[PDB]
């Protein structure tokens, strides 16, 4: 469909309202249409057109949502793709240990407003935390570019137009761009001065679309083989358009946690990441230090090297040195998340797994404790992309370690 | 929270300075962050975000500073831990009998730089004393591991790694470690090499965390049943980390009063810790030899037989035998204290508890002699764990006394 680019329009919008018969969105009568004209109540309820199924059983391949009459009440959202799934939002948790604790809903990923869905906008934050992008007008084409323009030549170089494109470019299966039309970036995100016209201030994007690399089955379980997305360089400046002060290269002068290009690693940090496997041990042996739950850049926009990694099955694995940078993303989650500030691991309560009796991990089997913080054991086997809680010790401590073995 | 071990990341530090809303520590901008990414104006000022509460009445659980909003002026500080409540070191003092005494406040205790309260570093003290570990860098985390990285096995032995921990293990309900995965040492102080990387320098500790086993509800009053603390070995080689000079286990040689773990006893001595109960008092009866306000090692690793000790309720007071040995805190408080060299006993006029008018004692009532020195008289009966002018004679004495029968 969007093979890197403008796809199929009317596959998305609706000229007057009626293919034959009667209308093609059940939003409106025989000859309206959307805020656009495109189908649907909102800008964001185009794309939830599609990428929400109806029935589904398990995660697939796209469908980067899944329904709320699916997963009934104490169950998790079924898509394990590398953005997340929205299904999050709509999740509220309480519990008692020792007053009322509650994790809320709407602070595990990005709200998009699609009334015509349960879908709310956020309430607490009204703009972005960094600049002030603001929070109402919050839709999925606010960050992807339906019109793909954005395209990758042969010489690397980006640009929004010039020739035209071919494929998607965002695969280990994408076949490379030649002299004649070019690829699609690395999703279909917009570059450079992407505002989308509705939106109308002084919003306008000013960094460019990042680097990376997907595995091309990328919607997967994790229990066994680990999935490995790539990186290459920018991916941080790139969240960046819509944050701005919470972007940091150089350390020590700009007190907040490093993240970007200008980030480097650490001959010593680099040491560590390897060695520390699980939480007790300090093995190492780069070979087998993985790339899921806690990644990081490469810094390299070599199509061809990078993409040598991003494989799905556990062979480059391959940890790091002082040149691999850190990115946003090696503690955050793009679209969602089921951790309060939609990140990768728990960070809420001391530990994340207990030791059964005997010694063995599980995550715990009470609901009301603070091992769970009110998310019954399958749901907390799904907020990590499925990985049972064997993966870690009896005991295992808060997560940043992979980086700082403060075990 | 610190369960022996690296407790919930977050807690202490802020990756960014936005947990929605706004900034997540008052001691900054929105996206600016402490010395480190920690949380507060300096690498000790996120301890007092939660051990000094706002408004009080009395001593709780931990909480081992209480504010200077609380105690108005002629008040003492209500915190009757075995460390010590920090809210001492701002308390001088002025009496005038033939001139114009003052015992100072920056003398009784430790101080910690926290600029973001009142607490100031040392001035007389620029080093201390013993070897010459610097004095404006005397943080919190300086003793305290705040990465509780030092374990205990089974087999009693102690390291920095190898498995996970489960428990403080550092209480007398402390779950005993198992096969699988340790325990964390008394209190999360370091041991062996814990240098803080913030510090720059040679200063790195050599000696290990030392035995001790507390009562697991340590902080109370003790007008009442009188708290014990257990004490293991080697609690002065580890105050010796920081003090080198002044540690002393053959006496005669090394002419300094004994301490350590080869410094025993006495039989004679032994014998006299035991009959001197009161001052002018030689009854004896180990069975009733208290152990608070001047207690004494055992010199012994056995976490079972010496847990078997460090009861809160006066069963177990069980003087002792000249295999016990002396360590430095059986006449300082780690912390602080109300005497003029953090010390647990008065010792700077001849008496502690004058006689009233008649017989039974009460520490005087008159703040500008020589009995109080300037210290209002429930001031000086919280500077005792709350002990009443009542376990002494009417004329009580020095206090060192309960070893050395000098009455
Ligand atoms: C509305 C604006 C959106 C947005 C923001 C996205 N989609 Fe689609 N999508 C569909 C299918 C079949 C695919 C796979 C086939 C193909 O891409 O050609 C995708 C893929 C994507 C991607 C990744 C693609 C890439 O190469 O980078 C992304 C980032 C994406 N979508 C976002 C199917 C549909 C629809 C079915 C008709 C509709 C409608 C949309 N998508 C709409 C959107
Ligand atoms: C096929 C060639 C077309 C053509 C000719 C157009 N589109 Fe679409 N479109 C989509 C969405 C979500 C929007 C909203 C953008 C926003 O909210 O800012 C639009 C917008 C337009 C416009 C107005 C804005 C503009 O910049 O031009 C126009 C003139 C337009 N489109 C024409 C969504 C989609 C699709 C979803 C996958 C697809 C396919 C297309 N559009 C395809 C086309
Ligand atoms: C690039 C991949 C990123 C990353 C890693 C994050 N963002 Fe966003 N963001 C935007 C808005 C309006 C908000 C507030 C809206 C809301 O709260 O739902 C946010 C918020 C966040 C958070 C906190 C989310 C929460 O629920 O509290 C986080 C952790 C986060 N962001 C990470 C708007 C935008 C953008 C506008 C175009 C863009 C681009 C990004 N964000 C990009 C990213
Ligand atoms: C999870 C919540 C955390 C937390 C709390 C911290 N980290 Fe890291 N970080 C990484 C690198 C390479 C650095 C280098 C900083 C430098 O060496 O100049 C940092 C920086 C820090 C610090 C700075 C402390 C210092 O000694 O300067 C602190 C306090 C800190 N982080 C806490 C890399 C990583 C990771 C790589 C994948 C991960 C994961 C984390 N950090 C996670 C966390
Ligand atoms: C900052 C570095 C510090 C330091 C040096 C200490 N704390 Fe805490 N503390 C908190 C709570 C609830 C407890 C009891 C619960 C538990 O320990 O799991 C403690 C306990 C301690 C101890 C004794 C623990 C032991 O088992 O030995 C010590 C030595 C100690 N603390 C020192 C609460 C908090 C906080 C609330 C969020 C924060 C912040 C800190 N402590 C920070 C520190
Ligand atoms: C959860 C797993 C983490 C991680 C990943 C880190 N910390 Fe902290 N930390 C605290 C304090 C007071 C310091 C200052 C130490 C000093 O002054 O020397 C630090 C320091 C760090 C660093 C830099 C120093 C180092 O040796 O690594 C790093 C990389 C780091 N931390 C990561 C205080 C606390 C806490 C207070 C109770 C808690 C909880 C944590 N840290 C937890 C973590
Ligand atoms: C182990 C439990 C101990 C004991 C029993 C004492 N210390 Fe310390 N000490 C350090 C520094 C820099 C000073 C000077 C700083 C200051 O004066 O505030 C001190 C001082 C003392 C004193 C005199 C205190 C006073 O106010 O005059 C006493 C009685 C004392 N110490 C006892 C530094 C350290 C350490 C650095 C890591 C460590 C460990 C200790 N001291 C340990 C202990
Ligand atoms: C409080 C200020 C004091 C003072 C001034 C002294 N003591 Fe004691 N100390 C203890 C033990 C077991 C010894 C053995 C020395 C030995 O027998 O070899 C000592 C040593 C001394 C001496 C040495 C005098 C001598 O005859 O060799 C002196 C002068 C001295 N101390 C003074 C044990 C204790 C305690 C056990 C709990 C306490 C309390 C004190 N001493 C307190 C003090
Ligand atoms: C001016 C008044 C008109 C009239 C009378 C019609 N058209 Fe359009 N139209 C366009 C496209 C792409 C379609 C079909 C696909 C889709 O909407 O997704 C149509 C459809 C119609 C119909 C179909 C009725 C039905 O099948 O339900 C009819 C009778 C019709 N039109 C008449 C596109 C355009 C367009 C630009 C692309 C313009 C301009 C017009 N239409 C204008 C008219
Ligand atoms: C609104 C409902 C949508 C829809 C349909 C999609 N997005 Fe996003 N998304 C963003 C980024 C940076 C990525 C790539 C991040 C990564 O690969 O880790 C994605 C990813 C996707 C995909 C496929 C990849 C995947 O799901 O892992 C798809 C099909 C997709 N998106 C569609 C960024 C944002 C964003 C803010 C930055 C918002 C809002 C959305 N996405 C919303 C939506
Ligand atoms: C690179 C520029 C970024 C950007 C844009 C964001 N992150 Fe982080 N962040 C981390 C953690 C644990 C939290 C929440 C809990 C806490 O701080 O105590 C956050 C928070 C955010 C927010 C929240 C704003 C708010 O809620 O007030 C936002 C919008 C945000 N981040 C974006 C952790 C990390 C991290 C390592 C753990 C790295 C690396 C980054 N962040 C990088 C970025
Ligand atoms: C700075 C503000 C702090 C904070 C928050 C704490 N400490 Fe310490 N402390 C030290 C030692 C040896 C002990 C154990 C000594 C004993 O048990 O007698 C303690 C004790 C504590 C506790 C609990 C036990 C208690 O309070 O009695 C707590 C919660 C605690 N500390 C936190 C040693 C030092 C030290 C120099 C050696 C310094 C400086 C601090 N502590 C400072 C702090
Ligand atoms: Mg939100
Ligand atoms: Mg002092």
């Amino acid at each position: 469909f969007h093979s890197g680019g403008v796809a199929e329009c009317e596959g998305c919008h609706t000229m007057h309202n009626s293919l034959g018969g009667a209308v093609m969105n059940s939003a409106t009568a025989q000859f309206t249409t959307g805020p656009m004209l495109l189908q649907g109540a909102t800008q964001s309820s185009s794309c939830l057109n599609c990428h929400q199924h109806a029935g589904d059983t398990g995660p697939s391949s796209y469908h980067i949502s899944t329904a709320e009459a699916d997963m009934p009440a104490g169950t998790a959202p079924l898509q394990m793709t590398p953005g997340g799934d929205f299904g999050w939002v709509k999740k509220t948790y309480t519990w008692n240990v020792r007053g009322l604790n509650t994790s809320e809903g709407e602070r595990k990923g990005h709200n998009i407003v699609a009334g015509d869905y349960n879908y709310v906008a956020d309430t607490t934050l009204t703009t972005a935390p960094g600049g002030t992008y603001p929070a109402n007008q919050l839709h999925c084409s606010s960050c992807h570019d339906p019109h793909g323009k954005y395209r990758r030549f042969v010489d690397g170089s980006i640009a929004t137009t010039g020739l035209p494109i071919k494929n998607s470019g965002s695969y280990q299966n994408s076949n490379d761009p030649t002299a004649w039309g070019a690829v699609g970036a690395y999703r279909i995100l917009g570059g450079t001065g992407y505002q989308p016209k509705s939106l109308s201030g002084s919003y306008a994007f000013a960094n460019q679309v990042p680097a990376a690399v997907a595995p091309s089955t990328y919607n997967r379980t994790e229990a066994t083989t680990q999935t490995r997305v790539a990186y290459g360089q920018g991916m941080s400046e790139w969240c960046a358009n819509c944050h701005t002060d919470i972007h940091n290269s150089a350390y020590p002068t700009n007190l907040r946690h490093p993240a970007g290009n200008g980030a480097k690693f650490g001959a010593t940090i680099a040491g560590l990441y390897n060695s520390y496997k699980k939480s007790g041990d300090l093995t190492g042996t780069q070979a087998s230090a993985y790339l899921s739950l806690a990644p990081f850049e490469e810094g390299t926009a070599d199509y061809t090297v990078l993409k040598g990694h991003a494989k799905i099955d556990d062979t480059a694995l391959t940890g790091a040195d002082a040149t691999s940078n850190v990115n946003c993303l090696s503690c955050h989650r793009a679209h969602a998340s089921g951790f309060d500030s939609m990140t990768r691991f728990n960070l809420a309560y001391e530990f994340t797994t207990i030791a059964d009796a005997s010694g063995n991990s599980i995550y715990g089997t009470d609901p009301n404790t603070s091992s769970l913080q009110g998310r019954s054991v399958n749901e907390m086997t799904a907020a990590y992309y499925g990985r049972t809680a064997d993966k870690f010790a009896p005991y295992q401590r808060a997560l940043c370690n992979k980086c700082h073995a403060k075990d």
